[PDB]
């Protein structure tokens, strides 16, 4: 009954927003958590079983309001919608974020009364309304979103205060669905706050459907191609033509420009750079207008300073600066006042706002409390404002400024960020604060060499992941101005390979120093041809390279080797949890050995191979000396492999002083191998036999191979076997006879309370180990425990005994 | 250990506690001896002259009522030095007893271990008061024990008074931020508090053990060892405990996690 009449009140509000209709290219909807908007909340029971809400997120301004005014207008078309629900409201929080204790406002125009106890009671039966909010961003106050002190009532009849009825409403017995559109600078308020929700982020212009929206916006013949392509043609704003609002301000900043003729690819660098250059076109004929710009401006940022957003139609500007140029600005500006509706005066999307902000600070408060004040919940996250902050104070916009609106800027501000450098570089919390890559977002936007230099000095370390283009980019343009950076690690989050290739042509400048990380990432197939290229040309390059869980495949490891072969700077290089199955650990043997490389570690932990390459390893072994730390880790090798593995190491001066070992098949052939080397190999310090069906018997040659006097092997471990416990008395005995090694582990083995005595007597009388010794998960009876931490403070020779559970 | 026992045999125990000159430790273990038993315990120790050293009360279904009579015992006998409670059914509401145990020093108890507790804040309180106070008191086990950031940080706070011998100590279960382990290990920096640390079921970040290896790293706080257990921390941390050792073995050991 009621849903028509309003179902046609919101056609009419968003219909003639713009139009907008044949005007608009679907954005991305992605949830990954390692899309459709039909049938986006399905409750099933795959992994949101109680869920009612969804948060959207993406870059940083999408015009996320533009996307909930689309969802609004198809529901209220309808377009095969379904209709899951009988009511879904548009809130727009930039209005609600008054202190006004108001009740359930469904009233927007103040028209007559809805029905609103009948609506009250087509809840209980059916859960069809539903609230679209927006503007989270924009709720006002004292940045005072904590949990709730006072509920509401169900009725929602009552004018409680918003902050202690509605946000209580959405906290417990909210009964309806609920889907919230934020940027993630500081929501986790809302978060904390337990909501059980989803979240989905929003991704702008890809090229082909940017293409489609220059199309659909443009004329079909005016400028629809030759501009398209002229932008194409410049090596950036294509990074930007991926964020919509960029897209907007593009497709509205040239239709003035045929009138002028061929002035469209210039002076376009950075977001800031845009936004200076529409501006200005906007303002070209305009200059008089020199001080109600100022006024304008001197006022602009109060909405968010003062955090009143809303102008109240612009009765602060009544006072400040009001004639003839406001109704011109809001004609140029149409989408000022009629988004209200009725009265009431306020800018696009409040990104103007924050630029007028910037142009604030340009001219003539303290910037000791913004800087303070930076990416809180009071004055507005700042983030745009800092971002225009930076995209301005680059030198020659300066000058370009100071000129063009008589206006003095001051130079301490660059020393001011310089110290917010600093103390970013020494918040150890960065996890819950502002991000690395909005740093590197200011110090390409402002683009000075020793500025960013000084500002990359600060960090050693770097952690990003990337999302966008504009991400690769600034990350680029930063990595390229390092000297005092050791370790890169980088997050892909996705055509790559010329990205990382300049992501690394970077570390080509940074020969000063560098150290790389890229695990936990899935390097496609260029994505291995990605840093082959970079390590292959001379310099300082990486000493260390990490692939670890990376997607990773055979086609590493051909290119590997060549990188191998050329690279006389790395000294490690791990391959961790990929699948490097097989055949590719011979091509990183012949890699290994064809050269002279300085290669000091090698893990093949847990890469499907087999014992078939077990012969190749043991040949690049013996061919090179630089090697001397070999992990196989419990990979999928075992028995039949045991000549190889001891004729790897069959004679002297082989230099492999830790081998870490595998979940292996048949004991005694193996162990048998490995008493072969611990009887012969000099400086062969570790041999981690760990979770190995290991016998008794096999322990038991083992400590035979101990037997070889002048062996010369430290820490060992035996982790899974089932011994007879004088076997261990064998060890400790032989250790007793020669000092071989420093400490032991005994894990998941069975040895009974007797074994540890035999343990704890003969390392009371002149203990046969002399550092440690590690036991855990026995149930075994008490007296063990009372004389191994007896033993101890008597004789602090054997250190530690790991205490299993008391 | 673990036998069928009851309350009867309190008052017995008590009488041969009295009349016997040769045990020197006595374990009431896993052993259902609720409470009032405890009282004839500690009547049984303190009213006649016994040579005790160990005393267990682990596991025994108590309540902060008899921790009173605990203390009481704990004063007036000496040889007494080595007193488990461990985490039976008692906590907090008995904090100012257990600070009050050791209140002045020659209370001559090396070892304390600690319960399962209840309200953190006030009890780690009592414990900075026995560790800033008391001398030769060598561990404190509090295990599997709820306890929050704060009271942690109290707790170095109580380790920030000096010429506290605290030998071996332990924080089991708790959710802290990374920079309180980083309080610890500069105060032990400090001062050479205690030898080796546990952290268990502790949920510390990435961070955390960057922090703590590198504050080891430059001339290492503890002097022994440090266990870490439970942890799916990213494998960076592992490199950087697993080099600091080999160059330093004044950190002698880390409990590897799993690998």
């Amino acid at each position: 009954d009621y849903c028509k009449m309003y179902r046609r009140h919101v056609r009419s509000r968003f219909y003639s927003i713009k139009d907008l209709n044949s005007r608009y290219t679907q954005l991305q909807l992605v949830k990954e958590h390692p899309l459709k908007l039909e049938l986006l909340f399905e409750p099933e029971d795959g992994h949101s079983e109680p869920v009612h809400t969804v948060v959207f997120q993406g870059a940083a301004g999408i015009g996320k309001t533009i996307l909930a005014r689309k969802i609004m207008l198809d529901w209220a078309l309808g377009k095969l919608f379904k209709d899951k629900f009988d009511y879904l409201f548009f809130i727009h929080c930039r209005e609600v974020s008054l202190r006004t204790p108001r009740s359930l406002a469904d009233l927007i125009v103040s028209c007559w009364p809805d029905p609103n106890p009948p609506v009250c009671k087509i809840l209980r039966k059916p859960s069809r309304i539903l609230f679209l909010m927006d503007g989270f961003d924009e709720l006002q106050g004292a940045f005072d979103e904590h949990i709730g002190e006072v509920c509401t009532d169900w009725q929602k009849a009552v004018r409680g205060d918003i902050l202690l009825s509605s946000l209580i409403r959405k906290k417990l017995l909210p009964k309806a669905s609920l889907l919230i559109t934020t940027r993630p600078v500081a929501l986790e308020k809302l978060q904390h706050l337990l909501d059980h929700p989803r979240h989905v982020e929003i991704l702008g212009f890809s090229e082909a459907k940017r293409k489609e929206y220059f199309f659909k916006y443009f004329s079909n013949e005016l400028q629809a191609r030759e501009a398209f392509r002229l932008i194409q043609e410049n090596e950036v704003l294509f990074t930007m033509c991926f964020i919509p609002l960029v897209c907007w301000i593009v497709c509205t900043g040239l239709k003035q420009q045929m009138e002028t003729g061929k002035s469209l690819a210039q002076t376009s660098k950075t977001t800031t750079a845009v936004y200076v250059f529409f501006l200005s076109s906007l303002l070209q004929s305009r200059g008089l207008f020199s001080d109600y710009l100022q006024g304008l401006c001197s006022l602009a940022a109060d909405g968010i300073w003062n955090q009143k957003i809303l102008f109240e139609e612009c009765d602060l500007r009544k006072h400040g600066l009001q004639k003839t140029d406001v109704s011109a600005f809001l004609r140029m500006n149409v989408f000022q006042k009629e988004v209200d509706c009725e009265r009431f005066y306020s800018f696009s999307h409040m990104t103007f706002q924050e630029f007028f902000a910037a142009m604030y600070y340009l001219l003539e408060r303290d910037v000791k409390v913004l800087l303070e004040n930076y990416g809180k919940f009071e004055k507005g996250y700042l983030i745009f404002v800092v971002r225009f902050l930076f995209g301005l104070v680059n030198q020659e916009r300066t000058s370009y400024l100071e000129k063009k609106l008589s206006c003095k800027i001051s130079q301490q501000v660059r020393l001011e960020l310089l110290k917010w450098i600093e103390v970013k570089a020494k918040a150890k919390k960065l996890q819950w604060q502002p991000s690395q890559l909005e740093l590197f977002y200011c110090l390409y936007e402002m683009q000075e060499e020793d500025f960013v230099q000084s500002a990359m000095d600060h960090f050693p370390k770097i952690e990003i992941n990337l999302s966008t283009r504009m991400d690769h980019v600034v990350s680029s343009f930063c990595i390229k101005n390092c000297h005092r950076v050791k370790t890169l690690s980088l997050g892909f989050f996705h055509l790559t390979s010329s990205f990382c290739r300049g992501l690394f042509s970077s570390l080509s400048t940074n020969r000063s120093l560098t150290e790389l990380d890229l695990s936990d990432n899935t390097l496609g197939d260029p994505g291995m041809r990605v840093l082959c290229e970079a390590l292959q040309h001379p310099g300082c390059n990486i000493q260390r390279l990490w692939l670890g869980r990376c997607g990773l495949s055979h086609q590493c490891c051909f290119d590997i080797s060549s990188v191998l072969s050329s690279s006389q700077k790395l000294v490690e290089l791990d391959l961790s949890d990929n699948a490097l199955g097989d055949f590719g650990i011979r091509l990183l043997c012949v890699g290994l050995k064809h050269l002279l490389c300085n290669l000091q570690k090698l893990w093949l932990v847990s890469c499907c191979l087999t014992s078939a390459c077990c012969q190749d390893l043991a040949l690049v072994l013996s061919s090179n000396h630089s090697l001397t730390r070999l992990y196989i880790g419990e990979n999928a090798l075992g028995d039949s492999g045991v000549q190889v593995l001891c004729e790897k190491m069959k004679d002297p001066q082989c230099n492999l002083q830790k081998l870490g070992l595998v979940n292996s098949g048949l004991t005694s052939i193996c162990c048998s191998a490995l008493t072969s080397v611990l009887k012969t190999n000099q400086n062969f310090t570790h041999l981690y036999l760990r979770s190995n069906a290991l016998g008794d018997t096999g322990l038991r040659l083992l400590c035979e191979g101990l037997l070889h006097p002048d062996c010369k092997l430290q820490m060992l471990e035996l982790d899974n076997c089932s011994l007879t416990s004088h076997s261990c008395w064998n060890l400790s005995t032989i250790l007793t006879h020669n000092h071989s090694l420093r400490k032991l582990n005994l894990g998941n083995n069975d040895l009974g309370d007797l074994c540890v005595v035999t343990l704890c007597e003969v390392l009371k009388q002149q203990g046969c180990l002399l550092q440690s010794l590690q036991l855990g998960e026995m149930y075994l009876n008490r007296e063990t425990k009372r004389a191994l931490e007896a033993l101890q403070e008597e004789k602090p020779e054997l250190t530690i005994v790991f205490e299993i559970s008391w």
